[PDB]
Parts: C-alpha cells; sequence; structure tokens
C-alpha cells in the first residue's frame, strides 16, 4: 500500500514516521528533501506491507512534489495543532494540490504535536500572537471541509494516538 504524507514545513511529518517505525524521536531538525520508509503491520487479521513517502514542506519543491502522487492509495494531510497557519494551508494549499492530481484518493487529516496543545509553555507563547491552539472541534470541521474520511490527533513524541493514524490509513484502503 502507498501512503503519501503532505503538510506545511516543520509540522512533524518526518518525526511521525520515524517514531512510528523505529520508536525514537530525532533530537535534531533536518529538512526532508524526500525519503521512503516502510513498515510491516498486521491489522484486520491481514498481513499488510505499507510504504510511507515523506515529502518536502517548502514552496521550493512545488513542481517536484506532485511527482509522488500517481498510483497512491491514501493521503495524510498534516498540520501542527500549535501552528494555525499550517491549519489554514490545509484548505489553502494542500487540499487543492492533492485533489488536483488525485481527485479520488481518500484523505486523512492529522493534527500533530498533540502534547503541546495543553502545554502552558506553548499556550502563553501563542497568546502573545493573539492566537489559540486548534481545538478538536475545529479540526473536526476542517476535516468535513476537505472531505477527509477520518480526523485524528497525535504526538510523535509521546506516541499518543500514533498507531491509529496508520490503522485508519490502512482501513481506508481496505
Ligand atoms: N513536542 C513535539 N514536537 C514535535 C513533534 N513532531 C515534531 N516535532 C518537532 O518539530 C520539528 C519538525 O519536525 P519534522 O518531522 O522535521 O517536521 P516535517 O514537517 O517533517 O519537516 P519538513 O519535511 O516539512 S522541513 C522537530 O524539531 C521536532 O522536534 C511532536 O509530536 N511533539
Ligand atoms: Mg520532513
Amino acid at each position: 500500500i502507498k501512503c503519501v504524507v503532505v503538510g506545511d514545513g516543520a509540522v512533524g511529518k518526518t518525526c511521525l514516521l520515524i517514531s512510528y517505525t523505529t520508536n525514537a524521536l530525532p533530537g535534531e531538525y533536518i529538512p526532508t528533501v524526500f525519503d521512503n520508509y516502510s513498515a510491516n503491520v498486521m491489522v484486520d487479521g491481514k498481513p499488510v506491507n505499507l510504504g510511507l513517502w515523506d515529502t518536502a514542506g517548502q514552496e521550493d519543491y512545488d513542481r517536484l512534489r506532485p511527482l509522488s502522487y500517481p498510483q497512491t492509495d491514501v493521503f495524510l494531510i498534516c498540520f501542527s495543532l500549535v501552528s494555525p497557519a499550517s491549519f489554514e494551508n490545509v484548505r489553502a494549499k494542500w487540499y487543492p494540490e492533492v485533489r488536483h492530481h488525485c481527485p479520488n484518493t481518500p484523505i486523512i487529516l492529522v493534527g500533530t504535536k498533540l502534547d503541546l496543545r495543553d502545554d502552558k509553555d506553548t499556550i502563553e507563547k501563542l497568546k502573545e500572537k493573539k492566537l489559540t491552539p486548534i481545538t478538536y472541534p475545529q479540526g473536526l470541521a476542517m476535516a468535513k471541509e476537505i472531505g477527509a474520511v477520518k480526523y485524528l490527533e497525535c504526538s510523535a513524541l509521546t506516541q499518543r494516538g500514533l498507531k491509529t493514524v496508520f490503522d485508519e490509513a490502512i482501513r481506508a484502503v481496505l
């Protein structure tokens, strides 16, 4: 099965795949040009081979990113639950660019950095920008908007809700 991970620069796409496959969060930040991980999971009582395609976040790779999209079974659209810009760009940039090349591929909306949503350290940082974190009901609505099959929230650090992301991704194609 083919799964493409798409979202704004520095939302936690890479981390979300490395923590899921290896159980270790990278201590340093290195921007993804392109990678290709895989994982053998057993769900629905079925042997499942899953290929995960990490992409780039910048507008630099605009016309080189869509190359990955053909022959895809399911998409993940990601955004930081702390970064509201990335929440906007779902509808603004990613939902257009995706449905443009693939108008049938089921989508799953994903709120990353779930641990930091309740963190007072971040809350009073974003307060200075007169902005709140994205509540669950808000993503729930953004999911309905872009016609996603599911909406899920997870932290790659604490691995909270992380298995489900890929449980639902597979369940979408099955
Ligand atoms: N607290 C917390 N921090 C996270 C989480 N996921 C990612 N981060 C932090 O955010 C930064 C970006 O992670 P990364 O996975 O590189 O994003 P990306 O979207 O893949 O990066 P890019 O390919 O668009 S340039 C990292 O420094 C990481 O420590 C998370 O679940 N919880
Ligand atoms: Mg990346």
